[PDB]
Order: C-alpha cells, then structure tokens, then sequence
C-alpha cells in the first residue's frame, strides 16, 4: 500500500520525516509498532510511546 | 482506557516518553494521529510521519 501526503510537514526531531503535499509514502515494517502520544499516570510525564511496548490493563 | 508498560524504554528524542516496565499509561487525544515509520518513494527519505497527514492512493 502507497499513501499520498495531504499536507506539507516539517520535521521537529532527528527521527521524523519531512514531506511535501503529494509525495508518495510507503509504510515501513517496524518492530516498535505505531507510536502514540501518552500520559503516564505513574510519573506524570507525557510523550510518544511505541505501541508494541504496552498492553491494555 | 489504561495501558501497562511491558518493558523499560529510554527516550531518544525530545518528544518520546521514557517509562519503566509496569507504568500505567493513558492515550492522549492528538490531532496528528498515530505515527508510523515511512519511506518516501518520491524523495528516498525515511522517518516517522503523522498518519492524519496521509491517505491511501
């Protein structure tokens, strides 16, 4: 499966991809899973996590 | 819904969350969508993208 960018995006970190509207992108298989923005109830810290590292309670 | 961390994770960028195995985490609503590792066919560059910025071809 190929995706098309709907908008321009500028990278904020060393790991995200900059792209322009119209680019064709393919999903890369990755053991970490998709990444989600999460809040730790335990510590109060907040940021992105790799989905394959967690499980529902 | 709450998730539990299955492993320790150390942050690599300014935006990911470090956590220890056993922490309780909640998903933050986010306009960007989940993030996926992608390869640009157009440019050859590779990195994470916000899913809500793309659509299937």
């Amino acid at each position: 499966t190929t995706f098309v960018a709907l908008y321009d995006y500028e990278s904020r970190t060393e790991t995200d991809l900059s792209f322009k509207k119209g680019e064709r992108l393919q999903i890369v298989n990755n053991t970490e899973g998709n990444w989600w923005l999460a809040h730790s109830v335990t510590t109060g810290q907040t940021g992105y996590i790799p989905s394959n590292y967690v499980a529902p309670s």
